[PDB]
DNA sequence: CGGCTGTACTG
DNA sequence: GCCG
């Protein structure tokens, strides 16, 4: 991690890129700042930068001012409004659409938009949570909330498995969130239950807000029960068994191992997606043979690679 | 020049 | 932003 002096100031331009909602420059630069923070050696010379990948003309040219200079001049025309635009966009359900019209309309805090601000009923619930949002749980309050499900479901059929994946099952010591995803053997017996397992999770108050109700995906709030316990986000997806493996890759993540996954796999004439590695339509196309995860990674001509090694 | 993943909600 |  020899990058610090460099990739700091790309950030903050990165970030307010993102909050301003040009998320194709804003890749770009994540990925830059991806690529400095594995580099072996901190980086010296304008060729030196090219030389990696990720790295351009562009990048290169403004990592030579940073390295000479100090500071990048770019980052005094970051617009004043860019920290409100953040604050904003941090209540989940608003994005970068709904932060720059409550700016636009004169709002540039938590209060005034608490006070004026007209919330959808997904922002209301973002809002009363912003904070328990932001935090980062240990990983064995997930393992908790994943039991919880667990338990819940296995109540009506002892079967069906249940998986906590995202960081969790990267191994990571912390959590931004828990993904329950639940499958059953026998291909048939995933049918019924997402819906009583949910009303069964709200009666013993373990939900207690939803912000998205789906066909097979939940996106909700829960709570542990007893003192000093925050509010976390949790999402339950129901797939049919066929679907396991793909969906255990999906939500596994990670999100940039997910997408370089989808590119390579659209590279080779197919589609990956949570349900399912398919041949291109680029008729509709073939949903391709998948048991397990091992099974994507051989389709996609690649050696077979641990959760914890998918952390991208 | 233009793709940069592919999915599925809300209202 | 990067890159084919
Ligand atoms: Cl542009
Ligand atoms: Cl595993
Ligand atoms: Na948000």
């Amino acid at each position: 991690n020899h990058n610090l002096h460099i990739t700091e100031k790309l950030e903050v331009l990165a970030k307010a890129y993102s909050v301003q909602g040009d998320k194709w420059r804003a890749l770009g630069y994540a990925k830059a700042i991806n690529a400095l923070k594995s580099f072996h050696k901190p980086v010296t010379s304008y060729q030196e930068a090219c030389s990696i990948p990720g790295i351009g003309k562009r990048m290169a040219e403004k990592i030579i001012e940073i390295l000479e200079s100090g500071h990048l001049r770019k980052l005094d025309h970051i617009s004043e409004s860019v920290p409100v635009l953040e604050l904003f966009s941090n209540i989940w359900g608003a994005g970068t659409k709904t932060a720059q019209m409550w700016y636009q309309q004169g709002f540039r805090s938590l209060e005034d938009i608490r006070s004026q601000a007209s919330l959808t009923t997904q922002q209301a619930i973002g809002l009363k949570h912003y904070s328990d949002f932001l935090e980062r749980m240990p990983r064995e309050e997930a393992t908790e909330i994943e039991q919880t499900v667990q338990k819940a479901a296995q109540a009506f059929n002892s079967g069906l498995l249940c998986v906590a994946c995202g960081s969790y099952r990267r191994g990571k010591a912390t959590c931004g969130d828990v993904d329950v995803l639940i499958t059953h053997p026998d291909g048939r017996s995933h049918r019924g239950i997402f819906s009583r397992l949910l009303d069964s999770l709200r009666q013993e108050g373990f939900l207690t807000d939803d912000l998205v109700k789906g066909e097979t995906k939940y996106l909700g709030v829960c709570r542990l029960p007893g003192p000093g316990r925050r509010h976390r986000r949790l999402d339950i997806i129901v797939v049919p068994y066929s679907e396991f493996a793909c969906a255990l890759l999906y939500f596994t993540g990670s999100a940039h191992f997910n997408r370089s996954m989808r590119a390579l796999a659209k590279t080779k004439g197919m589609s990956l997606s949570e349900h399912a590695l398919s041949t291109a339509v680029v008729g509709p196309g073939r949903v391709l043979p998948t048991p397990t995860e091992k099974d994507v990674f051989r389709l996609l001509g690649l050696p077979y690679r641990e959760p914890a090694e998918r952390d991208w």
